[PDB]
């Protein structure tokens, strides 16, 4: 009798299971920019929300809603019980605390893990084979928290890491070159951040290595000086966060990126935090960011690059001040 | 003798000069989001921004810049002065000021309009043959009011209008039939917002109309009470404001929809607002939503809509409403 | 001590479980047509070709490989033995005979028979939860065909059926209009090819139905022969086959378009053959083209489109024509 | 009176002009394959096709328009006259002879010659300041032929040359090294087919160098034999001709690919056949495929490769071929 029934005739009524589902956790600027990226990239049939402020969720949650007819999700959810990410292939991580003025970042990475006690197990129960992409920061620390809590083997469990910061290398070079950043190719490693390591002999363009061409390079007796485009990798971050509050876009686009890697496995190699332990040099359990291989099952294998000395202890010191911080945090 | 030209040998000096360029007007939450659906919608291959607040505007470039490595848009340049601006094919407007505590919104009308009078000279300085499309609240009056200052003629000045409208009802509408909202088809015209009109002569799935089907449609009579789908559209944007304080991802999805068919000349039919005296009855200068035809030269046509007398008699109430305001704006 | 373990290590040697695997039959013009509309859509993470000319069948395989910088697909694969096909969501069945010179379509219906009798079960084998999708022609009898070989249910077996001869409907319509296709709304239903049948009710742009506005819309006495775009809806198919030899491109989009449907579960409503019987007055088992909700499990629902008498009638007769014929097969 | 004025309003009946326009001419297999994948990844505003057989012709562009449902590109015309090709901003030329039953390669070269002679003043007449991107074989050749019959700058006259073989060696590369071909990275520079060169010290993952961690790459004493890789470039082409009769996937991406750079003003960097006298050390007016960056100008810059002794000889020797061929052809 209804309108419904006159116009349609259903002939299956089979209960819905989400098959290429994405769930992202904290709907922050990082996270709603992640959302409309993997969104505008359709890299998903079913794209879950997760937070605890209730009623931001549910806006966002709708505003998104607003524009399916633009969009190729037919399912948009959200909800601070986890139910709603049942069976996610992939589950996004960028919850976070508000940093108070004056705060230590000391204590802002034991409140970030104290959260992280609660979304993990949180996690797990709904969706036991996710791969786990932690964004939140200190990223390499809090995804080593992600790993042990989740129980989840590493191949599982993924930091955004150095992909950000060496698609801004990429920006920068291709700044001084003259060319789109897709064909400048140079890899930041290690550390997310202030302590990451360019690796000047992987820089080149159509397979010229810079560093061969221009020896001076990364040096102080380079001319012009490109050791100053890693300086202004850290710095370009800092500059976004002095001059509009926090970052959003960019790391919403790298995050979709390795997204579109995991959910349509294609081995791709990224810049990305892994449990790194027994190579490069690194003896106890700490993630930091190599060439990683991405796809369905998540880190399949990673590339070892060669690494100066000055390039390995600087790894390897970032990998001791990991561990010994790790060893501080309350679990 | 430097890096730059060791690697890469110059045969060509010529001045760059865009060929689809697009400018943002107002970096707040709204031109953001229209900012990044372009650019994942590929577009333009230039992406200006305009703002009066410098730091946010530097901040939002410069983020957006750092993706670049995922965009398929080489140049995105912002600054306060519109020579950033020149010679875009379209200027989308979504400037505003913000009501202050209890502030009439005749007196915010007002104040937006002192913004448009700063904002029009300057991009039709540097644009003289740009599509202008008019997004900020009220977005009839206010594209109305570029109209007037911009000395366009009405076929390249395009008010947002009940684009978003219609979307959020095509959503509403699929949530009830369980079929997705770009298979569902339905229209609202007239004023964005409180006043618009749903033609539910127009409401169908594959061609079958709902109200022929069910003839209660849109009355209340109706014990399906499809008229709240209608209800829904405009009570769903003051919630989503209640709950996040803005709507901003449903609206530039929806511009970014219109942009391409404007930027791809689809001839695509839209519900967008335009001058509309001489047509269903009325006789004065305002704009409203009917389906425009829209491509390279903004609206070139647009669809006679047949109305029944009461939607026709709120079209013209709506029209004599916005003359009355417009006769004593100040500008 | 290879390359490869000197640059890769290897953490994760898990097996490839296909995820969203396509699998088409026939790679002529038709097959491959739909072979790289799929591939440039990204609806695939797997492609697979199956023909019984093994030449051909690996040249065309390899001819998309050498392509796979520019895709998303990682794995393409191809076979005469059906081991290649296994666990794929969505089956393309574009296998034919080639017609003889001086055959009719009566002599060549039963060799086409034939190829389905020796697909169908080998498909079945291979992914017994696939959705099917005949293209191959006659579509609604070889659907027909496929799904009393396979066995499947019927939501599970999709015919082609008139998304085509509706696409260029539209694109015709449009002609005429000056309106974009997809702005331009109209059905074709029933057979595919000389009967099927124009739904004159349904034509619109924007809801403005053009039947209202034109009476004689899709009448002998339409001094605008509306009816000839129906007309040139079977001719221009005729017209094609005449000039290149066959058609391809138009069909390998409409595949790939209702592929999208499947593989992303839009519940889009898109014109295709389904089993018809208690349906539209039908009471025999055959499939005619309906607007049918097309998703993750298939057809899940269908729209009843109110009918005229006379568009009704000659459903019944082909209906009646596809049961006479479909008694004639030979299992 | 007429339908389409009761349904819409004409506000402006101004001419169109296209702002994006690609011309195809020669719609063979690989011209069709470039036509789709130009088509499909919305290149183009407009797309011209020109042939000499006109039955071909109009039955491919009918093809196309029939799917115009299912694209982004409203207006696809074609004709044996280039007025349809006026304005292009891309002029793709796929036009060739078949060689006959026994017909030297040499006297083959002269009758595509002739074509050339017939199609290129025709295609400067109607679209001046297009850039010229030909595909043909010889391609190296014809690209010079093009490049001298026309008159244009060396910078909007662009051989396909090598981009076809670097997309074949990233692939093998990424099917020996189990990598998507995107992160390998590769370059076969010099002549399309037979004597093009690879350059071993430019291959690398993520910026490590093959050639360093495996110094007999490229070595006929190389124990992994990777020399086949690039035997494996040339030999794979002849088993896609001897298999399927000929390649157009393949070809049609890497057009489709540098086309995107061209129409987007990207400056990616691409391996194409440029006029290299003055560099690379040859003294010849010759194209030869280096990597070029390719924007809205064509190739305003090329990358300088860093040469071993042979190939630096190698591609000496492919300069001085191709000068006394040209020496021997009448244009
Ligand atoms: N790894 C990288 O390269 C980058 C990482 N980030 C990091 O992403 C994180 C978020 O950044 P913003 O969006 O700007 O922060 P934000 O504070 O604006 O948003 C974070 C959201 O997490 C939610 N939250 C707190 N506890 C939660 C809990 N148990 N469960 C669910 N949600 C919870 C919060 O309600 C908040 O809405 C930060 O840690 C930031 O440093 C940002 C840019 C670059
Ligand atoms: N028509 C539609 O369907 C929709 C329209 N809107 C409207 O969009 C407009 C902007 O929305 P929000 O981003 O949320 O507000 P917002 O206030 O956060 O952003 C406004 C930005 O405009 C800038 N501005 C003010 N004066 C300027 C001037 N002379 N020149 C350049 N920039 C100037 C402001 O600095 C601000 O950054 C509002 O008017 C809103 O009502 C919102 C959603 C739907
Ligand atoms: N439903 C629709 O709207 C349309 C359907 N079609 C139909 O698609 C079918 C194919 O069209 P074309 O590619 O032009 O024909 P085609 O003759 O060029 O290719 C058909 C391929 O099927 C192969 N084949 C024969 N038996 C086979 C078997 N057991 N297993 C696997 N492969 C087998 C053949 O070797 C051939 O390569 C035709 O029936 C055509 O009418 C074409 C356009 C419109
Ligand atoms: N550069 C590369 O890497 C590759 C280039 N090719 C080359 O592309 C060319 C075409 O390949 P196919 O389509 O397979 O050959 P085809 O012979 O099937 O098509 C060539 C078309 O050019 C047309 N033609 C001949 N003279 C003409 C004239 N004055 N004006 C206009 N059109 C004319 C012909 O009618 C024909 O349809 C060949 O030369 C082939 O070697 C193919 C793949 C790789
Ligand atoms: N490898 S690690 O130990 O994991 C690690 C340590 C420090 C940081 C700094 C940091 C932080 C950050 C937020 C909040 C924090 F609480 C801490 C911390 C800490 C402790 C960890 C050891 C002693 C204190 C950190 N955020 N953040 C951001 N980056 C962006 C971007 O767009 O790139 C935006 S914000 C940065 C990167 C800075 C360039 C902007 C990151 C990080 F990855
Ligand atoms: N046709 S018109 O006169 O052009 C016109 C009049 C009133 C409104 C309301 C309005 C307004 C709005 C902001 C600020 C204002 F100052 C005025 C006003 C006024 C005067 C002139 C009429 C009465 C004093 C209005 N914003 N806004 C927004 N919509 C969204 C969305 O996401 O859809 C987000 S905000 C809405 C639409 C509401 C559903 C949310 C819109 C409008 F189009
Ligand atoms: N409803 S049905 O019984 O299923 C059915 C019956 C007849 C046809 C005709 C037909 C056929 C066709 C090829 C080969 C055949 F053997 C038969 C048959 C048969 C038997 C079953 C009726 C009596 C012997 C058919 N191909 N074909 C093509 N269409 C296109 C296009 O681009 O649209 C390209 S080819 C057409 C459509 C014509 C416009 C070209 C189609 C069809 F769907
Ligand atoms: N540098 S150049 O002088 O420009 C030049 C010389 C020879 C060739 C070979 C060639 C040819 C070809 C067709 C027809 C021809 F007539 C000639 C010739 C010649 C003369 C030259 C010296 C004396 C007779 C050539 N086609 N072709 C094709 N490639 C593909 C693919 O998919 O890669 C498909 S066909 C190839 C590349 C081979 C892998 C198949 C290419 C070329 F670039």
């Amino acid at each position: 009798a209804t309108l419904k029934d006159q116009l349609i005739y259903n002939l299956l009524k089979e209960e819905q299971t989400p098959q290429n589902k994405i769930t992202v956790v904290g709907v922050g600027a990082v996270g709603m920019a992640c959302a409309i990226s993997i969104l505008m990239k359709d890299l998903a049939d079913e794209l879950a929300l997760v937070d605890v402020i209730e009623d931001k969720l549910k806006g966002e949650m709708m505003d998104l809603q607003h524009g399916s007819l633009f969009l190729r999700t037919p399912k948009i959810v959200s909800g601070k019980d986890y139910n709603v990410t049942a069976n996610s292939k992939l589950v996004i991580i960028t919850a976070g605390a508000r940093q108070q003025e004056g705060e230590s970042r000391l204590n802002l990475v034991q409140r970030n893990v104290n959260i992280f006690k609660f979304i993990i197990p949180n996690v797990v129960k709904y969706s036991p084979n996710c791969k786990l992409l932690i964004v939140s920061n200190p990223v390499d620390i809090l995804t080593y928290v992600a790993w042990k809590i989740s129980g989840f083997p590493k191949n599982r469990v993924i930091g955004s890491g150095c992909n950000l910061d060496s698609a801004r290398f990429r920006y920068l070079m291709g700044e001084r070159l003259g060319v789109h950043p897709l064909s400048c190719h140079g890899w930041v490693l290690g550390e997310h951040g202030d302590s990451s390591v360019p690796v000047w002999s992987g820089m080149n363009v159509a397979g010229v290595s810079l560093k061969t061409l221009h020896p001076d390079l990364g040096t102080d007796k380079d001319k012009e000086q490109w050791k100053e485009v890693h300086k202004q990798v850290v710095e370009s971050a800092y500059e976004v966060i002095k001059l509009k509050g926090y970052t959003s876009w960019a790391i919403g686009l790298s995050v979709a990126d390795l997204a579109e890697s995991i959910m349509k496995n294609l081995r791709r190699v990224h810049p990305v935090s892994t449990m790194i332990k027994g190579l490069y040099g690194i003896k106890d359990d700490v993630f930091l960011s190599v060439p990683c291989i991405l796809g369905q099952n998540g880190i399949s294998d990673l590339v070892k690059v060669t690494l100066t000395s000055e390039e390995e202890a600087r790894l390897k010191k970032s990998a001791d001040t990991l561990w010994g911080i790790q060893k501080e945090l309350q679990f």
